[PDB]
């Protein structure tokens, strides 16, 4: 049964195509001035199960679930490892323009790839920005998948249409970092995703 974002009232399937399954669910904000706050998206995280599966069995043999998430270092684990994980998001926001989106996921995704890769990473920020170049628009209510698809390879699709894919590891693990990461965009939504990738492995 689809899970609701309760504040915005957006849905995301409980899983996509059998495999991929809903771990959490999260809202992605814009601090203004003051006590002034924006909801830009909501977004769901999802993980494929055999995937995380194997992580745990090869890396946390024989540990319970409590013991997989009191370690700290089974977020890095998640995040390298190759598990196939879906960022769905869903436009909340009704007022976005084009080009200050592009400016914002610059920022934030050009953030974390100085953060994680070589001092020069322009022309791989630019083959992801290049994957929207032909959006003149981006609606409320707009959907946005971002996949990690085998090998480490980046594919996006937007209102259910594949727009391109960029094979870099560096790439796949700045994106997710923003998502389930030490300062992620929804720390509840971060939490929820560590708590269900523990118990995943059990079911
Ligand atoms: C899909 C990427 C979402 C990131 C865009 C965030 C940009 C914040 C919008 C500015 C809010 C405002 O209109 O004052
Ligand atoms: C016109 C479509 C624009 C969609 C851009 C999707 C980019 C995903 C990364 C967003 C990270 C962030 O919230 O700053
Ligand atoms: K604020």
């Amino acid at each position: 049964e689809s899970v609701v974002e309760p504040k915005t009232g957006f849905s995301f399937p409980a899983s996509i195509g059998d495999s991929r399954r809903l771990l959490g669910v999260g809202l992605r904000k814009k601090s203004l001035l003051g006590l002034k706050n924006i909801d830009v998206y909501a977004f769901g995280v999802y993980a494929d199960c055999d995937d995380v599966k194997k992580l745990v069995g090869d890396k946390y043999a024989n540990l319970p679930a409590s013991e997989i998430r009191g370690n700290k270092s089974f977020m890095d684990d998640l995040m390298e490892a190759d598990i196939k994980m879906t960022i769905r998001l869903q436009i909340v926001y009704g007022k976005l323009n084009i080009r200050s989106v592009r400016n914002a996921f610059q920022e934030s995704v050009g953030n974390r790839l100085k953060k994680f890769g070589g001092s020069d990473n322009d022309e791989l920020l630019q083959s992801f920005t290049s994957l929207f170049k032909d959006e003149y628009k981006i609606p409320r209510n707009s959907t946005i998948d971002l996949t990690k698809d085998p090998g480490h390879v980046l594919s996006v699709a937007i209102e259910g249409n594949h727009v391109g894919s960029v094979k870099s590891h560096l790439l796949c693990r700045s994106i997710l970092d923003l998502y389930i990461g030490e300062e992620p965009f929804d720390k509840n939504a971060r939490e929820d995703f560590l708590d269900n990738a523990a118990s995943l492995a059990f079911d």
